[PDB]
């Protein structure tokens, strides 16, 4: 069906209870007063929509005596699809949009807008008016560089962005300092005035895995660094792999050894890299971290590669950036386009599209809060277009996650959007004008460069068509990341980007969640009977009285074994272009070695990164 | 009997094995590879001399000159009867090729001292202090740790008045959220330092916050977490006017400017929490700022909010200090001061650390704005303790504190004159058109009263407002290290021992050794050592026992008056620890405050023994 039609079945179904308690609290506008200036999620809706839409006047294709009926247009379509939560952006987008703008503007009629309304809301965009989840920023070995990121680390959670870093330049702890005679104090304590940093800051006020912290495997304080945490209580930790993925598996079943080593240290070691590995496992058994960076997988499918590296993620892992780049992000909820046992790809094409433009004209109005930020966002324009609501999507088309049906249809979703994202970008890059690192990028430089490694769908070839296509025309250095999208999708109504379900039923402070699908799918009778045991239990697994059909169909992350959840992400990563935040789920009673084959199941995979959990551990 | 005759006397004394310690630990240079550059103090008297003595080709009234200039620099470094501050024994010629640093003089050319003037690197910093702002935003605050980061690698100490911080809980308009508050901000800046060092730190920082900011009792009890800091409590107003609200048990509104926070209390009650912490642990001290001001040249266009972390000197936004001190205690010669070797000594001093800052590489740009604007200097004494003894005047008498204002003005009175000289022989500093010595008659840099120099000084301040080269010229530095490398007693304070254990071999007060009976210390010295004084022992001389006194035979009142004394002619600060017995209250310490706000000190710390 059209996505109008899809709309118009949305459109007005309220958030719930919970998700309006949500949007009060963080989302709705408010004057200096406290007093609310947005009282509905239709006013978040409008007040977006309008502010993105702005970014249509730069549009050089557009005539000066169209541009307002255009700019309408976008804002129209920007605020169906928005009010219909079929696609949310990331939280500060919806925080942000409008910030220096006069009130009586932001939630005018549209009918009401004239060309110098949308001219006033673009110049009137102040200096908090931050729009992007996270950010990347270089640590350089010297107290300048280091104070200096310092700064920076202040500046962007000011404004409300999230930080990562690759620390790995930071010479080894006892290391020679020149200018002093003395001894450097090496990453890991550096890391902790980071830590100090952030905690004076709010925007507010949880900020708990604000930042990412990556230290490379071969780094001579990397044991260290794995015991950290064992504060440093506002960094996700990482373990970096900046060489071939298939290297260092070999190097494990080989049992080798690696040499850990600095440019700048005469600190030198070996070290047995199963031992290493072992004391990874360890603590992600005991703690859930540090996770795993596959640095190197990224830089083979980043397209300016060499030219630029990417050494760091934000903090949840899912976009791999250069130096001072952003996350911009936004998700579609495919759990809204099921129809009658299959999902609409006609309505689905249309939100791909907008949703690219969209989140494309959001690097337009954006303002952020240092200059080299500025120009490596307009230099790449990486976007992030997600998803959510798949498990949710998944109950509907009575499939199990846990199943390679599940794996097999995950992939063709996900190549199918990929496919469609690519297409925009280059259609947006005929329109309004290459990415200006296009000619230096191997999407010109380069004979079928594939920027993932597909091999799961039947679209491959028409996405290595259109790759191609993209040598031309491209405004984009990549599309597509899956996000947990922690607050959009409670906000939708949902569940979370790609994972399962965590519970069917569950209270949060206090009313009690139950997932809407299964009141839809489980005999109302049933399901008050049953009510009780599902939220003590945390599963559907063993009860009776249960249908083996639901039982099968309606599991929860712990139902599905590590493998599983694990094969699942690497079915959708052959389909991104940047990388995907998914949690291993791991019984208690799992062991270190169970990490570790997770860990080399990981290795052979097509997966960018790994973040394991064990039931228990924490 | 005239410098030249003096140095010889000293300039062959070798320095103590105590001392030699000292000089191999950390300042004798080292290459990257960790040989000795340096092996014997004299080496270091040569560099420093030959760099410091650069500073005289920006001389507008050649080769001639600058190596005079380095023959005297370098003799009254190696007699010990000067020295600098320890960065510029640390980093002279630093970035400078080794060929040219130590080779004999008669074979240096211009050539030469040209490229030691180029070479000098980033690292050539060659100055004790720093003071930074911290103003009231992220941008601000991070900067700052920053810039405290940057300045603790070079070798400086830094401090800063946080007070422009809004209290904690304060309205932030950016986020809509509440401030952290100044306590919590000063954390950051103690992690940062935590990390950053010059080879291993001590009071490497001053935080002050002002008496009426609101949360300035949580900044009292700041510390009972901020180990790197010295903290003291900031008197922005008028000593008189907090004395009179003491007097009249009046009450102190608590307010900041970005803040609608605001509160009254007792003054007597913030007193006494500032009493009560420092009696357990010996801070916060008192910064009487408005007092600072008072006597401060560029006021109210350029103002000072903070010291130094030993507090004696007060310094505007960006401003450093080089310090250097002279060792009065080789200036006794026959029951005299030898006034005429002493003043030779002081126009070389102050010609040394004024060229000092023409040589100085700074870590940021204002700083190095506002130091060569301003051109302030701290030239100081060591040895003062040391010499009391050899005039048998005991410390805690009203002879010690006449000599000692005396000493002091003859030292101010012949400073000032030289940056007379100075200031016509190579320019005033910039800012003497807006200075109080040209914008008003008969401005006096220090309270005096305490001299018949006062007269002169009178004077010779007034002619200043023609030709002068610094804002200001004294301070009396704590003179920690440069003091054991004088083989002298340090700074302006008494002996805290006479005897103590260097390990396993004893020492007793070089000047004890030659006044007492050697068969009498061999019977004392077992006493002596555990006592920690000769007030008690059995069969000492009386006029021994008053002569010798250390800091502990001193009460409370008689280490105050000191202070003041000295205050009187120094138109900077002074560091002096007022040391009170373990049996001291609360309460002596409030008298000691109160009495302080009678007097002309400008800060005060106390330590009360055995609290920690
Ligand atoms: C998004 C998210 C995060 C983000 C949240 C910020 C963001 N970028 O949106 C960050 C990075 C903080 C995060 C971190 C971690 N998380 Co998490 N996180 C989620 C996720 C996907 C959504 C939560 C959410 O926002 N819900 C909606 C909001 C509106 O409700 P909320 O009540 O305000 O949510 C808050 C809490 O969930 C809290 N939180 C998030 N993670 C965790 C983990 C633990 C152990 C605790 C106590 C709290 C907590 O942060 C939220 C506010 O930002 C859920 C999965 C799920 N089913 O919900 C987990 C989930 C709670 N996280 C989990 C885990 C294990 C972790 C980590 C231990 C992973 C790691 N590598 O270390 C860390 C813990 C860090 C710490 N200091 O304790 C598990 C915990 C399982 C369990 N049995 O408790 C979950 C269920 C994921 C999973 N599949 O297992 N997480
Ligand atoms: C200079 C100095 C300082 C400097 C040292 C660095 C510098 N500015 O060069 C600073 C600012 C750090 C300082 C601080 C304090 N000091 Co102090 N300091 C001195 C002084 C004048 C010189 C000693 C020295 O360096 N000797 C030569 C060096 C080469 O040998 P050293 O053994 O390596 O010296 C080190 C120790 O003395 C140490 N140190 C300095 N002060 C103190 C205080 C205590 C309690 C301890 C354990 C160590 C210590 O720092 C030196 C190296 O930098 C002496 C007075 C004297 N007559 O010696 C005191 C002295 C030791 N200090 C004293 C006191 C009380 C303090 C403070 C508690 C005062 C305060 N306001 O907080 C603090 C303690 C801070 C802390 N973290 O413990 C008293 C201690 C009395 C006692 N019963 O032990 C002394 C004897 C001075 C006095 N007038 O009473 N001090
Ligand atoms: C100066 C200094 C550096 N370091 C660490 C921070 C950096 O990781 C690293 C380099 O610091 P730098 O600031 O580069 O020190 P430097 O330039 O004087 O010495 P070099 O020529 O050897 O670079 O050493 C400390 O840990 N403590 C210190 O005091
Ligand atoms: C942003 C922020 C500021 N602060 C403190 C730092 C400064 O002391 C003070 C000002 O911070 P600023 O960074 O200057 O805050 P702002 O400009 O966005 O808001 P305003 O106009 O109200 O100044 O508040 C916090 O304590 N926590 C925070 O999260
Ligand atoms: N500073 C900060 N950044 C965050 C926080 N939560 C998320 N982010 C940024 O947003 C990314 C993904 O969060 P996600 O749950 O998908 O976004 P949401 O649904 O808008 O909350 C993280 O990797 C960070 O980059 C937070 O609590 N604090
Ligand atoms: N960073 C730092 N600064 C210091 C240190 N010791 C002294 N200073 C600075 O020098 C001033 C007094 O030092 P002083 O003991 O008189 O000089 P020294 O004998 O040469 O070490 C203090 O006010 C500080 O500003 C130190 O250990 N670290
Ligand atoms: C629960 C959420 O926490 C994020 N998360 C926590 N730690 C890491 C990490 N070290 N690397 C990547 N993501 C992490 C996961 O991406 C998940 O979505
Ligand atoms: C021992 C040395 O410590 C310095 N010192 C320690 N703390 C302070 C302070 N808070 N204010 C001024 N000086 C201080 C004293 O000036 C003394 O000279
Ligand atoms: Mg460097
Ligand atoms: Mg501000």
């Amino acid at each position: 069906m059209k996505l109008s039609d899809l709309i118009s079945r949305w459109i007005d179904v309220e958030p719930s209870k919970n998700a309006q308690i949500i949007l009060r609290d963080r989302y709705f506008m408010k004057d200096l007063d406290g007093n609310y200036l947005e009282t509905k999620w239709e006013d978040v809706a409008r007040r977006v929509a309008r502010v993105v839409a702005t970014a249509e006047l730069l549009n050089p294709s557009y005539k000066k005596n169209e541009k307002l009926d255009r700019i309408k247009e976008w804002e129209d379509i920007f605020f169906r699809v928005l009010k219909a939560r079929l696609f949310i952006p990331n939280s500060p987008t919806l925080f942000n949009a409008g910030l220096g703008v006069k009130h009586d503007l932001l939630w005018k009629p549209i009918d009401q807008m004239t060309l110098e309304d949308y001219e006033e809301i673009y110049r009137s965009r102040n200096h908090l008016h931050m729009l992007s989840a996270c950010f990347v920023v270089p640590v350089g070995d010297s107290i300048e560089e280091i104070f200096e990121a310092v700064k920076e680390y202040a500046l962007i959670t000011k404004v409300g962005g999230g930080v990562g870093s690759n620390f790995s330049e930071l010479r080894p702890k006892g290391s020679f300092v020149a200018g002093t005679h003395g001894k450097a104090s090496g990453p890991v304590s550096f890391m902790h005035v980071f830590n100090s940093a952030i905690s004076v800051v709010k925007q507010g006020s949880r900020r708990r895995g604000a930042l990412m912290g990556i230290l490379n495997i071969n780094h001579p304080d990397i044991e260290e660094f794995i015991d950290a945490k064992k504060v440093l209580n506002f960094f996700n930790l990482s373990v970096g792999f900046p060489m071939d993925k298939k290297e260092i598996l070999k190097l494990y079943e080989e049992d080798g050894e690696l040499e850990l080593s600095h440019p700048r240290s005469t600190i030198r070691k070996k070290v047995k890299i199963r031992e290493l590995f072992r004391k990874i496992a360890t603590n992600a058994w005991k703690s859930g971290d540090p996770g795993l960076a596959f640095l190197g997988e990224m830089n083979k499918y980043y397209p300016l590669y060499p030219h630029r590296k990417i050494n760091s993620t934000n903090p949840c892992g899912e976009i791999g950036l250069s130096d001072y780049e952003a996350c911009n992000l936004g998700s579609i909820d495919v759990a809204k386009f099921y129809n009658n046992g299959f999902v609409d790809l006609e309505a689905l094409q249309e939100l791909v599209q907008i949703a690219v433009r969209f989140l494309d004209n959001v690097i337009d109005v954006n303002v952020f809060p240092i200059d080299k930020i500025t120009k490596a966002v307009k230099e790449s324009r990486r976007l992030g277009l997600g998803i959510m609501g798949f498990a949710d999507l998944l109950y509907k088309l009575e499939i199990p996650y846990n199943s390679q049906e599940a794996r097999d249809f995950a992939a063709n979703l996900m190549a199918f959007i990929a496919l469609h994202a690519h297409r925009t970008s280059y259609e947006l890059g005929k329109e309004k004008g290459n990415f200006p690192l296009l000619e230096i990028s191997r999407y010109r430089t380069e004979d079928n460069f594939v920027p993932f490694a597909m091999g799961m769908s039947n679209y491959d070839d028409e996405i290595r068509e259109v790759m191609k296509m993209t040598k031309e025309f491209r405004r984009n250095v990549a599309l597509l990341t899956i996000a947990p999208t922690g607050s959009i999708s409670n906000i939708a109504d949902t569940s979370s980007g790609l994972e399962p379900n965590f519970l069917l039923a569950y209270t949060r402070f206090p009313l009690l969640y139950v997932n809407q699908v299964l009141r839809e799918k489980l005999n109302p009778e049933i399901l008050k009977r049953i009510e009780k045991e599902l939220i003590e239990k945390g599963s559907l697994k063993d009860i009776p009285d249960v249908p083996e059909k639901i039982k099968k169909v309606f599991v929860v992350a712990l139902d599905i074994d590590p493998m599983d959840h694990l094969l699942m992400q690497d079915a959708f990563q052959r389909y991104v272009d940047n990388n995907i935040s998914k949690t291993i789920n791991m019984p208690q009673s799992a062991t270190v070695d169970d990490v570790l084959n997770v860990y080399l199941e990981a290795l052979r995979t097509n997966v960018r990164g790994i973040t394991v959990y064990r039931d228990g551990s924490l």
